């Protein structure tokens, strides 16, 4: 047993707050905000050795990343940014930093009760996205 066992599984979005304002802060355009904001993604997290895989499946886009903690990688996001990402574990929280065009956003993922809580921050603006087991 290991590092991220409590994150492993299949999760479904059950609530979102302030995601439009977060997307505006990130620079997402109108049409993508409207369509992406409707989505109710499935997030599938798995671990094989040191490699963590996070898939997001939705009517808008299917994305997948695989990574080793602390080791930077290339990521094309669902809103089509080309970013440099680093994911670390900090006190039981998965901390995902995305860098592009001199900008930065941080996505934190933690277990709280039976939920997996996703907090997305872009400057002063936070969005909170709550997932439960599928
Ligand atoms: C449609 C859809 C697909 C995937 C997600 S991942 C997100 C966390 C990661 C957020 C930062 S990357 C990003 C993704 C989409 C947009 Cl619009 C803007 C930024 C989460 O809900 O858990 C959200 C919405």
């Amino acid at each position: 047993s290991h590092m991220c066992d409590a994150f492993v599984g299949t999760w479904k979005l059950v609530s979102s707050e302030n995601f439009d304002d977060y997307m505006k802060e990130v620079g997402v355009g109108f049409a993508t905000r409207k369509v992406a904001g409707m989505a109710k993604p499935n997030m599938i997290i798995s671990v094989n050795g040191d490699v963590i895989t996070i898939k997001s499946e939705s009517t808008f886009k299917n994305t997948e990343i695989s990574f080793i903690l602390g080791q930077e990688f290339d990521e094309v996001t669902a809103d089509d940014r080309k970013v440099k990402s680093t994911i670390t574990l900090d006190g039981g929280v998965l901390v995902h930093v995305q860098k592009w065009d001199g900008k930065s956003t941080t996505i934190k993922r933690k277990r709280e009760d039976d939920k997996l809580v996703v907090e997305c921050v872009m400057k002063g603006v936070t969005s909170t996205r709550v997932y439960e087991r599928a």
